[PDB]
């Protein structure tokens, strides 16, 4: 099971809806649930272990034995709070990196279960910050879209050594560039 790091086009590719609630359902979300706990994270969308499939595996006290494991497939946000706040993130996909995005405190969430079921949940404070961070991966959106100016300036040389690092890795040259911006 492979993480997939910032430039990989993974990260940006369209993401497929799940329509059949099987068995590889099953055993995807249950490698997903491992790489999360293994990770020290409370959420992990599919595309960041290379799979463009719209899902994501969330247990909101991100710890073994406690809280709720909950499997969001064809999620969807219907409500972002009013109120947004500032938060340092972090990104599986960008290792060691963290800065300032601000978000919506709090989110209400329609999607539907591992059987196929559709049922939805409101979430606040961590977890709505870290579910609103890996929503935006099933989107092929990346957190530093997410960030101003200034903080994007904070961290460009790091994300510049990411590029190099792809174009090294494969030959061939970064998909995207930060310079962009
Ligand atoms: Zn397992
Ligand atoms: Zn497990
Ligand atoms: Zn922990
Ligand atoms: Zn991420
Ligand atoms: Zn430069």
């Amino acid at each position: 099971m492979e993480i997939v790091e910032y430039p990989d086009p993974i990260l940006r590719a369209k993401n497929k809806r799940i329509d059949i609630f099987d068995e590889n359902l099953k055993n995807l979300v249950d490698a997903m649930f491992d790489v999360m706990y293994k990770t020290d994270m409370i959420g992990l969308s599919a595309p960041q272990v290379g799979l463009n499939v719209q899902l994501m595996v969330f247990n909101p006290a991100g710890e073994p034995g406690e809280g709720k494991e909950i499997v969001l497939v064809n999620p969807k946000i219907k409500k972002y709070s009013d109120k947004l706040v500032p938060f340092d993130e972090g990104c599986l996909s960008f290792p060691g990196i963290y800065a300032e995005v601000v978000r919506p405190q709090s989110v209400k969430i329609d999607a539907r279960d591992i059987t196929g079921e559709r049922f939805s949940i409101s979430l606040s404070r961590l977890p709505a910050r870290i579910f609103q961070h890996e929503y935006d991966h099933l989107e092929g959106v990346l957190f530093f879209d997410r960030m101003t100016d200034q903080v994007l300036d904070s961290i460009r040389e790091e994300l510049e050594a990411l590029e190099k690092k792809y174009e090294e890795k494969t030959g061939l040259p970064s998909p995207e560039r930060v310079e962009a911006r």
